[PDB]
DNA sequence: GTTCGTGTC
DNA sequence: GACACCGAAC
């Protein structure tokens, strides 16, 4: 609920309104951005707050405070000028996830908003929503998780965005102290095309944005951080996704259902494997992190995969490529599985070591950064490796 | 069928 | 700060 100073610095100086202009905060507790944005430009604006806490809302008289439900709110008169720090957090069951809404609420929420997809997000909830309340060639000024560059949660988003106007995403990672997430500032203007994508370093000022790379026809395509190497390589090989069938294992209710599970080891009964039986070029098929058992003959009921001996590659180690080969054909309640697709011959043990090279690390860091705690299926699907014969670059 | 985000030490 | 969710959500 706290944005650093130099956080709040760095916005301001993206903002811009017209004199006279509409500038709304939402979400916006004390105002930091509507006091900072006055200070930096001065009175002549009209300023606006939306807070849905009325203990929360707290601004000088020169701002207009409403108390209401952001996503929910409809102004009689569009802005020039949006910024702030919304909100974060998947809306769903408390055992689970952080925000608890009325299924009601939530009803409105994927009614009012194109982008909802999946569990979705708060925060691109509020995206959305400020975009659709931005005058013709108005400017918002977000920070949010870096999350949406890279997941499929966000595709309906980020089309939204490349349709709607012209993007500049300013990398900040992780600046939040105490708080475990990598931003990113959105500047968005309704008007013209194109993504701008930044580096940002810090600086006396704050932050000092230095152009990475421009897409002046991107249409809502991931956003990654290439470099000569990353596109060298990616164009060097072809996509491993061209080679590979990848599936997810089959989940733990899944498990908990089935006849044959225990939650003790038996007789005839092996660990049902998690991340943490994977390893770089090795499976640990001894310690159970899962707390369950099965025959291992019949895990092929959960999965058709789970029969054969087959590549398995790690969802959860951050921005890594973690890779093995499972010669036993164990039950997995975790990671990606990669079966071959018609026609494909390769070398178990030599696609496993270029996929745990350093080379390849290197290649995903650069590119994805730490976006997010995943190797995700769209990163993994583009890893690159050698061109094969019926399938070339 | 598979996605996504603090918890732990 | 490295290494992990795991199951409610669609
Ligand atoms: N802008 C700082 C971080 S977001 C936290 C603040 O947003 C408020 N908030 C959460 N959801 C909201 C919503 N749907 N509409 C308006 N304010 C909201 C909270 O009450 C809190 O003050």
């Amino acid at each position: 609920v706290e944005t650093p100073p130099e956080v709040v610095d760095f916005m301001v100086s993206l903002a811009e309104a017209p004199r006279g202009g509409r500038v709304l905060e939402p979400a916006c507790a004390h105002g930091p951005f509507l006091r900072a944005f006055r200070e930096a430009h001065g009175t002549a604006y009209r300023f606006v707050g939306v807070e849905i806490d009325p203990k929360a809302l707290d601004l000088p008289p020169w701002a207009e405070g409403i108390l209401a439900d952001f996503l929910l709110w409809e102004p009689g008169e569009a802005f020039d000028l949006i910024l702030g720090n919304p909100p974060y957090g998947i809306v769903g069951e408390a055992s689970k996830y952080p925000i608890h809404v009325f299924k009601a609420v939530k009803d409105l929420y994927k009614k009012a908003f194109s982008t909802w997809k999946g569990k979705y997000n708060l925060y691109g909830a509020f995206l959305e929503k400020a975009v659709r309340l931005l005058k013709p060639g108005g400017v918002l000024v977000f920070v949010v998780p870096a999350t949406w560059l890279v997941l499929e949660d966000f595709a309906l988003l980020r089309e939204f965005l490349a349709r709607e106007g012209k993007t500049s995403v300013y990398y900040l990672g992780e600046v939040f102290p105490q708080k475990k997430v990598s931003a990113v500032v959105i500047r968005f203007q309704k008007s013209g095309k194109g993504l701008s994508l930044w580096d940002t370093q810090e600086s006396e000022s704050g932050f000092t944005p230095i152009l990475w790379a421009e897409y002046p026809h991107w249409e809502g395509e991931i956003i990654r951080f290439e470099t000569e190497e990353t596109r060298k390589l990616e164009i060097s090989g072809m996509p491993l996704g061209d080679l590979f069938h990848i599936r997810f294992a089959a989940r733990s209710p899944e498990f908990k259902k089935h006849p044959a599970v225990r939650k003790e080891p038996g007789p005839g009964l092996v660990p049902v494997l998690t991340g943490r039986n994977l390893k770089p070029g090795w499976v640990d098929y001894e310690k159970n992190h899962s707390g369950l058992w099965m025959p291992k003959e019949r895990a092929k009921e959960l999965r058709d995969f789970y029969a054969t001996p087959h590549l398995v590659v790690a969802h959860t180690k951050g921005t890594r490529v973690v890779a093995a080969w499972d010669e036993r054909a164990y039950p997995w309640r975790e990671e990606f599985h990669l079966l071959p697709k018609e026609g494909v011959r390769l070398d178990p043990s030599s696609l496993v070591q270029w996929l745990n090279s350093e080379a390849m690390q290197k290649h995903v860091r650069t590119l994805y950064r730490d976006f997010v705690p995943h190797l995700t299926l769209r990163m993994l699907e583009r890893l690159p490796v050698r061109r094969e014969y019926g399938f070339h670059t």
